[PDB]
Parts: C-alpha cells; sequence; structure tokens
C-alpha cells in the first residue's frame, strides 16, 4: 500500500534548525510521497566561513550544491594521509563549486567549509531504504564534534555528539591524552549547534587555495550542471544530463543516480517513466507545469513546479514537464545507480504500423506523422 | 508471520475481465499461500486474431504458452528499428508457441498477437516481489492504448491508458501532432477494453510470417516443454527440465527461473526441497497426488493437483508428487534465477552409513539397498 | 606481422580423412589467413548411422550444423548420469539439426551420431589460438577410441587413441576389468578410423527418439539460421542473427559469437567493419560479391565467393557483400564473445553535417541526403 | 628477451607528417624500450581551425591535451541522436582542454576539431599491445575520409581512406545516393591530407559554442592536471594525481591508467616502483633528473629528463625522480586498469625493525630513524 | 611448436646458489618441458636462523613447504603497521609450517625466516608466463637489501640490491638521513648473499613466539598437505586435496592452483588428465611409476619418478600415477586458477552403453560391468 497515492504534493521543508554557521532545513519522512520513494531531503546552508562539524550516517547521500564553493572532507577507513606538511598531516581534501553532486558513504565521517563570499546551498536526498542501511527507515546522524539540534525531528515522538557519552576518563585512558582534553573532546559548554563559524578563516593542506591510489582515493563528486555536460539537446526546447554509474563507479554501490535537466521557456521534456526507479525532483530555478498520471490513467499531480519545491515521481508512473517564461531547472535524484527512463515518442518508432492504428483507432497516414515527424528525442520545442 | 501456514489451498483463479478479443483471469494476490510466495498468477487467453495491447508492470513476469502460437513485440527503450521496409520500421517482432517461456522486463512496453486458429493461452507469473518493484506489492498494469478493465479488482478496496491523464492540447503540442489525432490518442470512446480483435488479420514486417546485436536484441524466450529438452529422464517415470539463468541469461537480473515437469502414470518425483527459492506450481495436464510437509513434520497439503490449479510450494518445504492414470505435466515458477532443489535418494548416498543406522535405527543390510538399489535419479517407477 | 596481409585469398580445404562412417576435410592452417586470425576450420561428415567416436580439444569449437540431424551427448567431470533406464545410465543426449551452432568445451570428451537418412555436415571453427589453450596453436585431437588418422597433418612436421600408450595389463587392474576387456580398449586392430557406422543403429535413452539443473546441464546449442530468429530485416534485401553470449552464456568463458546472414537477390549488406573481433566467412549457399579494404584503402579482397568458400576478414577492416544471380547465405564466426560491427550509413548519422562537409567536401544537400535518406538499416535494397 | 634491456634512452620524434590543419609526430615502434612495454606514441598538433578527420584502430588509446582546447565527437555503433536542432542531428560533442586525458575506444570513429586561437597540442600513447588488438602490433589508423600519409610508416616494411578501395558506383548503391556524391567519397584528388583547416569554422550543436543514458554516452574524458584534483601532496616538494578505473570506469576495458605528477624545485619523488605495469613517462613542463633501476642493480637510466622527451620504465624496475631549477612536471601513462606502486620509505615501515637491523647491518637506532622519520608519503622536500 | 614434444623427462636442479644462511637450487627455464608450461621452479632452503632477504618479482609464485617452520611477512603497499609494541611496529606476520602452500603476489616484497632448529626445504612455482607479468619470461628477483647471485643465470646470456643504483647522497636525502645510514642500504661489501644467518635470533612483534579488514590483510597461506584436508579419498589407496580459489580466493588474481596426492603401497590414481592447465608434479616423498599420454596415443613419459623429481604434464594429456613400495606423495602445481580434471572411469559412466559397445567392439555386459564395478572414484586399490 506506500505507493498506492491518490494525490502527490509540491513539499517544502518542514523543520529548521539555526546554527552559527549556518542553516539545516529538513522534509519530514512521514509524508506520504516520501515514504513511497523511501527516501527524505535535507536542505543545507552554509555562511561565509561555516564548518559542518564532521558527522555520518548509515545510508548514503546524493547532494547537489546550487549555490557558492567549498571544500569537504572525508575520513576514509585505515586509509593513510596523503595530504602533510612540514606540522600536519591529513587525507585529500576535495574541492566543489555549483553544479557539483556529492556523494557521502555509509558510515564515512565527513566535513564541509565554505570557501567564498557567498553561502553555500547544497540540497542532500538521504536515502534511508539503502540496502545498505541495517537499521531502519529513520533518518539518524551521528556527529563526532559538538553539540547539535535534532534535525530530524519526527524521529523522536539538542543532543550530543558520540564522544559525550563516555567519560573524560575513559577518553583519557582511550586516547592517551589528558582530562582536560579528554573533556572537551566530549563538548560540555558548546552552544554553536553543528555547523559552526570560523574566525579569520580556516586553513588546511591543499594545492587549490602509505600510497593507496585504488579505494583511498576514490572519486566521490562530479559536476551534472554544466552546459557542456548534456547527454540530449534541442537548443530551441532544453537539455538533459545523467549522472551514474557509468561515470561515477562508487554509485553502483550506492544505489542512486540522477539527472539534471533545463527546460527553456516552453519547451517540454514529453510524456516519459523511469524504468526502474522513484524519482524525487528538486526544482533549482524558474516554474513550469508538471503533470504525473498513474496506472489508472489519473493524473496525480497537476499544477505548477517552482523553485524550492520537491515532487516525488514514483516508478513507472508518466510525467511530463514544461517551462514556463523564465524557463525551469531541476535536478532528479533516482533511487538505482543505473536508472532508465522511456518516452513515449520512441515507444511509438519501435511498434509496428498496424498495432499503433488499431490500438488508437488511426489511420496509416496519421501513424505515419507521430512515427516520423519531429524532433525525435524527448525535448519538444512546441 | 508470512510462511506459516498450517494448510495450504490448491487455487483457481478468483477474477475475470472478459475482452473483444480475449479473457483475463487472476488469482487473488490476498490469498495467504501467495503472500507467503510474494507472487500472484494472472491467467490470459487471445482469441484468434486477438490483440493484447501495449502495457508495462514495475516487476518482471514469466509466461508460459500452454496453447496455441503468436507474436511479441517489446518496446526497448532508445534501440534502433531493425525491422524496416521500403513503408515502417520498428523493432524485433518475436514469434512463440507453446511450451514456450516468455520474460518481460520491469518497465519494457509488449504487446501480443494471435497468430493461429486456435486460442493462445498463457499462464503469467507476476513477480510483485521482486527487488526490481520499488512501489510496493500490489500489482500493477500500466496500459499505453485502450480503456481497460481492472485485471487485480483486490489493489482498489474500467480505468485509462496512462495517455487519457494528459489533454489532447498538451498531447498534440509533446508529439508534434493535430488535435484530432491527440484525441484518438488517449481512446475516449473505446469500449473494446484491453484485448482488442484486429479484424482482417494484422500485418507487421516479419520474415516467418543503428546497430546492436548486444543488449537491444536480448533472448527473451526459451522453449521448456518438447520431450528432447529434458534434463532428466527415466522412461518409466518422466522427465524433468529446468531454464534458469544459465540458460537464458536476463534472468539473472529478474529472479526468476522454472521447471516443466512430466510424470507418466504412476511415476513418482520423490520428497524434495528447493533450498533457495520459493515455487508455485501450475497444472497444465492430468491429474496425481502430491503431498507438502512443513518443518514440524505436518502435512499442509495432501490431496490432488489438477489441470487448472495453482499450489505454493514454499522454500525448504518438502514436496512428493504423482501422476494419476492420465499422468501428470506441470510448470513450477521459482523466485531464483538459478533455484537448485535436492531429493532424499540423493541425501541418503552423501551421509555415512552409520549416522544413517544410528539416525532412523537402521540395519547395514537396510541402510545398504536405500543407498545402493534403485533409481538414482529423483523420478521413480514404483 | 601477421595480419599485415596485402592479398586475401578464398579458401578450399586442403585435406582429406576417408572414415567407414564419415568424411573429415580440413583447411591448412599455416595459410596466412588463417594465421592472423588465429583460427583453423574443419568440415565434417557423418553418413547415415555415423557416430563420431569420442574426443576432446584444448581449445573450444563453434559448429555449425548445415545439413542433417543427430544427437550429441557431452562427458561432464563429475556430473551425476541423469539419463536412466531400469539398463543403462549416462548424461544428457541433445538433439540437433541444421541451423543449430553448437559449442563444444575445452577438454570435454564428446560424441557425435546420424539419426536422419541424408549426412550431417558441419563445419566447425577450431579457436586454436584461445585463452583457454595453454598448448601452442597447433590442433590436436585426443581420442578416447579407435585409430584416428590425423586430420590436420601440417601442424606434426595415423595415430592411436590416448588408451593405447597404456599396456592392457594396467588399464585392467586400473578400471577392474579383465584381460579381454583391458585389451579391446587399447583398439588393437581397429580400421575403421575416427567416424564408425553403426549397423542397426544406435539406441540410447532419449526422449524423442543428483543435480545439476546448474552446470552439469548448461545450454551448449542455439539455433541461428531459422527467418524468425532475425534481428536485423529488410524484406526487399535480406536478414541477419546475432548468437553471442546474451543469448548462449557458456561463450562468455570460450571467446566466441557468430551472425547468420541471408542476402536476397542483389541485397547489399552495405560497408561495415567489426570493431573488436577478426572474423570467419564460410558460404553455406549461393553466390555474391565480396569486397574487403585493409588501412591503406585497398581492396585486399574483390571478387564472387561461393558456396564451400571461406574468407578471412580481419578485425576492423571494412568489408561489404552483394548477393548474387540466387542470393548469398553465410554464417560468419567472430572471435569474441559479444563481437559488435559498426557500418557506414550509422556513422554518418552520427557525425555533424559541417565535419562529413569538410571531411569530403560535399555541400549541405548532398550530407542532408546521406544522412536522411535511404534504408536506415546495413540491409540496402538495390 | 624484450625487456632485457641494459641501457634505456629518453626518447623524441623520428618522423613527422605535414598536413594543411596540423602536425602529427611520431616516436618508432621499433625502439627496444617501447617494444618491452608493447607501446608507440604520437604527438598531434591541429592548428586553428583545425578538424582531424574521422579515424579509428584496433586498440585504445589514451590522450593527455597539453595545449589548446577543443571538441571531440565519437560515433557509437546504433546508438541514438540526442543533440538535435529543428537541420542537423548527431551524437554527444565532448569538449575538452589543457590537463584533460582522453579515451578512444578499440574501431569507434572519432574527430576532433581546434576551438580556441592557440594550437592543441596532445600527445597519444596507443596501446598496440592491448588484448583488444586481435590484428597485431603495428599501429594501424583506418580513416573514413581524406587521403592520409601514413603516420607510422617503419610498420609497412601515403595511402586513401577505407571508402577509397569501393568504386563510386556501389558506393552510390549502398548509400542511395547519386554517383556525384559516391565520387566524393573516395577522396580523389585531396591533397589536404588528415587534419586539414575549416575556413569559415565549424559549427555543430552544442549548449557550450532515443536514449541512452547508459552505454551511448559513457564519459571518455577526464582531467588530471589541475591542482585541486592532488590525491598526494606536500607543499614544499610537489603533487602526483592517479587517473585509473576507480575514477573513468571505460578504462576497465581497456587496460591503462595514468599519473601526472609535479614536482617543485628540487623536490624529491623518493625511490619507487609499479607492482603490475609498465609505465612512459612524458615530460611536459620542466626538467628533472630521473635514475631507473634493474633488477641487477644497476641504473639503465641516470640523467635529465626535459620537456617534449619520453622515458619507458619497466614493470618492478625503481625509479626516482628530481626537479630541476624550475621543477618538472610528467604524464606516466601505465598499462593496467589500476596500477598500483609502492615507494621504499613506506616498506621500510611495514618490515620489523630486526629484519632491516640484519638485512642493511644497521643499528636499532639507525633502523628506528627511518621508519619514523621524515616526510611519510612519496614526496620529499630537500 | 612448444608443447609438441615428443619426450617428457623427469627433471633436476640444474645451478646451486650457496649462502651464508641457506640455499637456493635452480632448474633451468630453458628445458622443454619447462617451455611448454611457461613456468620454472626453484627449491630454497633456509638454515637455522636464516632469514631470506626482501625481494619481489612481477609474476606470481606458488610456494609448498615441505620441511621447517618459519614466519613470513609481506609488505603491502600504503597499508597500517597494525602490529605495535610500545619500540616498533610493522605489518601482520604470517606462520608457516609443512604442508603449507603460499603465494607471493606480484611486486610485493617479502622476507622468510626460519624460527626452528631444522631447516626449511620450500620448492617454489615461478610463473613466469603469468599475465600480469609485463616484462618477458625471464626470471627476475628485484632485491632490497644485500649483494646476490643470479638465482637463473641462464636468463642472463653476482649482482646487487636496487638501492645500490642509487648514489650514497641521493638516498641520505631521499630518505631524510645521513650518510653513514644512506651508505649502508646500498650494501657496499656483503659478501653473505640473499639468505642470511641471524646470530641470536631474530624477534619480530608476534602472538605466537589503521585497519584493513580487507585487502591489506588477505589470506596468502593455507595447508594443503594434512590427512583431514582431503577432498577425495579411498582408505586402500590414497588421498587428493585441491587447494585453488574457492578456498584461497587470492589465486583467482594469480592464475595458479594446486593438488597434494598420496597414495599408498600400490595404489593407482587412475588414467585422468586437466581440462584447462599445464602441471607440474614435484614429488616430495616416495617413488611411483607414472605414465603420460599425447594426442598419438604414445606415452611421452613411462618410468619411476622418485622424491625431488619434477614432471611437467601438459594441459590435455593424459596421466596415470602407481605407488612404490613405500607408495608415492606429490604435489602438482596447476596454471589455473580453478583446474580441472576429468578420470576416464567417470566419462565411461556419462557415455550411453551403446557408443562404448561400438567404440570398443565390447559387449553389452562388459560395458555394463566397466560403468557399474569398481572403485568408483579415481583412487584405485589393486
Ligand atoms: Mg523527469
Ligand atoms: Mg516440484
Ligand atoms: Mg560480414
Ligand atoms: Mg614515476
Ligand atoms: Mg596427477
Amino acid at each position: 500500500n506506500e505507493c498506492q497515492l491518490n494525490n502527490l504534493n509540491a513539499l517544502e521543508p518542514d523543520h529548521r534548525v539555526e546554527s552559527e554557521g549556518g542553516l539545516i532545513e529538513t522534509w519530514n519522512s512521514q509524508h506520504p510521497e516520501l515514504q513511497c520513494a523511501g527516501v527524505t531531503v535535507s536542505k543545507r546552508t552554509l555562511n561565509r566561513n561555516g564548518l559542518h562539524l564532521p558527522s555520518y550516517s548509515p545510508y548514503p547521500q546524493m547532494i547537489i550544491v546550487v549555490q557558492g564553493k567549498g571544500a569537504i572532507g572525508f575520513a576514509f577507513p585505515g586509509c593513510p594521509e596523503t595530504f602533510e606538511k612540514p606540522q600536519d598531516s591529513h587525507q585529500k581534501i576535495r574541492h566543489f563549486n555549483e553544479g557539483d553532486v556529492l556523494v557521502i558513504p555509509p558510515g564515512v565521517p565527513y566535513w564541509t567549509y565554505n570557501t567564498g563570499d557567498e553561502p553555500v546551498v547544497a540540497i542532500s536526498l538521504l536515502d534511508t531504504s539503502n540496502f545498505n542501511n541495517q537499521l531502519d527507515q529513520n533518518p539518524r546522524v551521528f556527529y563526532l564534534a559538538g553539540n547539535p539540534d535534532i534535525e530530524h525531528p519526527e524521529t523522536m515522538q539538542e543532543g550530543g555528539s558520540v564522544l559525550s557519552g563516555f567519560s573524560k576518563h575513559f577518553l583519557a585512558q582511550s586516547f592517551n591524552t589528558n582530562e582536560d582534553t579528554a573533556e572537551k573532546l566530549r563538548s560540555p559548554d558548546d552552544e554553536r549547534k553543528q555547523i559552526v563559524t570560523v574566525e579569520g578563516g580556516l586553513s588546511v593542506i591543499s594545492p587549490k587555495w602509505g600510497v593507496e591510489e585504488n579505494i583511498c582515493t576514490m572519486k566521490l563528486h562530479e559536476n551534472i550542471a554544466r552546459p557542456s555536460r548534456a547527454d540530449f539537446y534541442n537548443p530551441k526546447a532544453g537539455r538533459i544530463s545523467t549522472l551514474n554509474s557509468l561515470t561515477l563507479p562508487a554509485l553502483r554501490q550506492f544505489g542512486l543516480s540522477a539527472q539534471y535537466v533545463v527546460l527553456y521557456r516552453n519547451g517540454i521534456y514529453s510524456p516519459h517513466w523511469n524504468l526502474n526507479a522513484n524519482s524525487v525532483i528538486y526544482v533549482t530555478r524558474g516554474k513550469g507545469r508538471v503533470r504525473v498520471v498513474n496506472c489508472q490513467g489519473n493524473a496525480v499531480f497537476d499544477g505548477e513546479l517552482r523553485r524550492g519545491q520537491l515532487l516525488v515521481v514514483p516508478q513507472n508512473f508518466v510525467v511530463a514537464e514544461q517551462g514556463g517564461e523564465q524557463g525551469l531547472e531541476y535536478v532528479v535524484f533516482k533511487t538505482h545507480h543505473n536508472a532508465v527512463s522511456s518516452y513515449i515518442k520512441d515507444v511509438f518508432r519501435a511498434i509496428p504500423s498496424e498495432v499503433l492504428s488499431n490500438s488508437y483507432n488511426l489511420g496509416q497516414s496519421q501513424v505515419r506523422q507521430l512515427k516520423y515527424q519531429g524532433n525525435s528525442g524527448p525535448l519538444v520545442n512546441p
């Protein structure tokens, strides 16, 4: 019964956590649309010099940066620290800017920092139903530092880092340190919350600013937005770009992929469905008309989606979008490492003339212009 | 608790949809046996010149044709139309006849047509619990044409094609057509339902009647019934044939396999269980005695199964069948791409003489005739 | 230097072994063309009631049966004897007829027998350059019975079975039998050679005349010639069928795949090349004009190819075929498990109209007519 | 015997092909070093408005672009033309610039075009010894247009395109065009050679100037030179980036990977070796002192390597590089999809202090200083 | 031509390197038998307190320890030092004893040390023809310390360690050490050779004397000789154990597998052949009568094989062994990760009684006794 949805809604963030250095806004995971899709979303904003403290979660996250630029560090287990300075050593620092997609592995700690003047804004698809999460479907975030406010409040009906749950004496014995250091490790009077502000700026070792050439240095980010990455293009209607496991191989293990589409003013992304994955659309710019149809032939969504709105398009449901006067830009997260979609102009080319005539009571003259007259692709300029 | 079944029943079709060109009969997916197995079944009949209109579903189906012959066309996404005629072009048309098994990929559109004089009869295993279905366990069928009656009525407590959910104006703009054509695409006064009748006959391009040598032309059908395909044979007891991923490689992605067994008059398919898959038996001809035993040692099915009846044999439960006076023929769908079974005569050969004596309080004289005296295989002539 | 060949020849068999119940005609493996492809061919003929005695070779061979019908039996190591008669038992018997392709695994013993009236004619591609062959490019055939004449005598500069190299005494000890029997296993004064006649007939356990549901019963044959198997078709030019590892899974481990093409009177299989494999054409029926071009633009072969003839088309060389008065039919063996080709009409479609213009000094309109006119597939009807 | 080389030389190009819109300079594939590595190199130059005409080769080539920017277009067999203009349509256009690496698949046609003012300089590693090449180690380049001079003439002891080997008549029939057009496809009196100038400019469909979301749109390029891509870094010595199949998945099927290292003034990339691959260094900027040692402890190479020079370091031979007055930058191509190296400082850490003592007659304290002092990574700042 | 050998010889070591703490005896890699198999062998001996100094080679070697016990230590690139003492730290120490097989990866440094009183004797199969070796068939051994005599001098027509090819100055800079230490790393006047004696004893961190839970700690050894490991057994004839990639996963990447067979007084390992691999027998104890037959039915080897002797049995050649007065024990190395054999008693069972009759002119009853009498397994007790 989870996906027997009679109506679908254009959802915006329910909860908000203001922090010293930024802001986290979450969608409620209990919305029926998001339960069908088996995911929840989170919008994070890091202000200038904002440092999102190190954390991890038991499921993968696919994040698209829609504004600003910064650095992300992951702490891979037992991998060497290949960045060193004759003194501090640490692992590889990766740089991102807008249009990039980042992928966080299950259980791997990560931290991000805002490198520019403007605030970094990023929306994250928390894939809680992924086969790699062996707990349950509730969103969870384990923090290694600070005293964080609850990000997904609905999982309950301020908290602590995983280090505050241990005593300063066992932490002193455990990390061979003095009890004064051990005491600060459990963040006793920290009110900054999970995204702090680094005064003066942060300085880490980086060119742009053991060995292991294999797993310890795996690519975990790729740009999806830049115009030249288009896989489909019609200069009068728009462009589509696909990011999947053939581009970013780690996605084969996390089960996610994504598309970035851009529709020009009045451009149609004609009737289509995803064959093997649920999708989650997040509009990054503009507005336009979207119509989703289920198996009974009923439109379960029929209206305008606009910037800041989220819309779930379940597997096999037929979608169709059209950019408005300002055009429409959005990212589509899909829950498959290699999600494939299909569009109806293409299904008509593939079917014999006569089963098309007999199916829609069309003449050969009409089947022939359906089949060969366009605008072969999915992007239509009307 | 889903598979803690105290009794199992020989099930026959609950619902029926009569159509112009044929008939669909479905088993209720809520029967407790079918819920344990995570599947439901459907029996489709296409009368002479019957055309099952194009549709797709979010899970794979494994179909065995038990009568007649026809053609099946699939519409694979972005693959070239390799059948062309100097004018109509379309994809590869595949031919089937009785004894064949067809496999429908998740989300891929397909249509079938009756090519002979007699009606085509086919029973389909709708694998709704497959990892590829990301919606929910309800059976769903999305139709690209016509106005279809509800095939699995129980999912609710006549419908439309996915194209009727869009307006004729957006369909005209979308497929670059005139509104008159766009109007027929949404099947406004079609009462023929999902299996129509093609008057005079259908004519598609076919010998018997881009490139892509890889994925676009993948084998999606294999005969399982013909006598010569037997993998096991005893001329006095019967034959067994296995169809799995080593024969049809696409099955590795859809998680199904099947066997076809034929028992001669009084032939026994002695005590056996499936190690890693639930099974669903559908009797195609004859009748015979079947006894299923659970882990408590109780017979949860003990009677005669006969043509038209369905029986679920859960994983690890011990089955044993015997053909009657007319013999017994059936197909067994299993929910694993390479399902393996094991029979007890073979387990006795594998166990040391003395753990067999100590286990059943047998003498060496008795263990030795158990171990070496037969009729080595699973088919016994009594 | 082996594929730096400025001329290519249409080859016929060189040697001939006459047997009691058949004939074998081989192609010399020292021909430059055959050495480039790293393969050699052998045409076997089994007369009525002809039994080709059990044998194995250290490389895989792909065989197309061009006339007759028969049975083949393999002897897989350690697999159970699933065919039994309550008195003999043996492994699965497979049946074949014209149009079927058969794959014989490295080191697996096999025997064939003619079941029809007419002789079985089969041409076999021995892939001596295969990674599975750890000996050397010389064709080797190890016989388990009889006294065979060497089929490929070139790679030597009569013999016995492998059991004749053992004394009758040791063989009697080894198989726990008497000396009369151990002596007959050496084939002492057997002058029938490798293919014998079975007077009366051969009768084995078959429907049409332990486990393994997996590996011991793997599919080793598949029909490629039948019209309905066509993957590409134009009713005015001909058809092409592809047999690769997506159809027959064993092929992935053996490195072979094939095509069967049929061209009708004056049908053109327009200019094309194989991206990743060398191929060997064998004409099974008809006559046509074949052309092969190398990297210097030189037609290394330009003439008629008729039935019985063999032509090697090396990897990446551009071939084109045209059907004669009565059409042209041929099987193409390729040395890759999933061999892909490309045809030039199709690459013109893939390239921007302006690099085509600048490449061949063509006008916008002439480029326009090549890209979009025609005949979209590789089969052209002139 | 091919890698039993007691001397190694820094190599420069031997031959030169002058074209209308560019230049090609090749390294003779008969040099002993190049023969050990089973590869040969080619430096291509496209002047402004230079179009390298469509061509394919039977092996993969990895290309690093060291100057300029341009567009590349591949022609994948059977894939749809997803870029379209309502009048041309063609496959995806990819853009590149300095620092990018590009992989050209076996048998896939490609063309490039210069989009900047300055010339594009690219050095290409032709991996003729690749398992995908079923012809022989001779470099082959099959052109679809023009009259090319042989780029690698050594492996022969001007030519035409592959279409010139066909008559204008058959080509007119084959592609359903007139003789005027069929004649121009042969490139009859074209003296421009393989790289032509496009007067005015080339204009194709691009954003920045059916499906497949999968295979037809696979990533074939990736930036390796940019500072931010560093995998190893020491701000006082230099950086190293690795490009392998965990970053670009196509590489797993082609057997290639690469590194880009930058050493600053006197920076040492301390003694190391590749465990599983031969490599080819090409200096892109600067000068440094390179040392290579074989299994006898003999420095087979010990001198300066400067820009434009090529040095082969065979598998397992220990190399060490030191940056000159102005540093040293170079790309290292390796013949494994995931090539791993090891550096000696790191193996000292892995070995017990006492086998190090007994191995080099060192005292506990000197062993102690080697294991734990320094500079932990491979880049040493002296 | 390399495996077209009409005679096979039982081989003994040719060369001998005397060291301070051990001995190495090699087999000449130029023997025709060894060249057919593409391997060469080396018998190493470490006397009490013998340390074989750290070394690597570009191919994998499989080693069976036939006497003594010791410790081996590998140095995996970039892996953490998980054994530590609060003062040294190093990678995991593995212990071995007689009957164990060890696999040394391509390019991975290793050292061994004798921990018992008696000498460790180990015979190593160097697989120079391995796909992982990108240099050439000449055995290479790169030493990180000492001055070694060449173990395989045939493949050359004393030396130093790889660090001696570097000056003491650069080595001092590279590893941030003084010149006294950089100088001792070159091994200047070390006359002990590759295996030294450790006076007093060697003491490393071991229980019995970062992460990686995965790759850095992979299993590289496994006991094959112990009676309880038998895979086949007949108490009146002997036993056979198989070690392949289903037991030790690393082997799948190295192409090697092995067997250990023990025949008791007059036990026969009846006629058999390897389907997919060449093998090298080394007798570890006893004496027996070995027979090898080629494809012409000629016994290329027919005589006694005794302890210390080596015999190459090429792929598909039929071998048979019989134990002497005191039995016969031997290890068989095979050049496939999962090598399969077949024995003739078993193929008689797989074949129909009537093709056996016609094949060897046997009567129904004699065929009957071969198929079902005996001794079902490969070990026959006469
Ligand atoms: Mg969409
Ligand atoms: Mg059953
Ligand atoms: Mg051809
Ligand atoms: Mg280097
Ligand atoms: Mg043996």
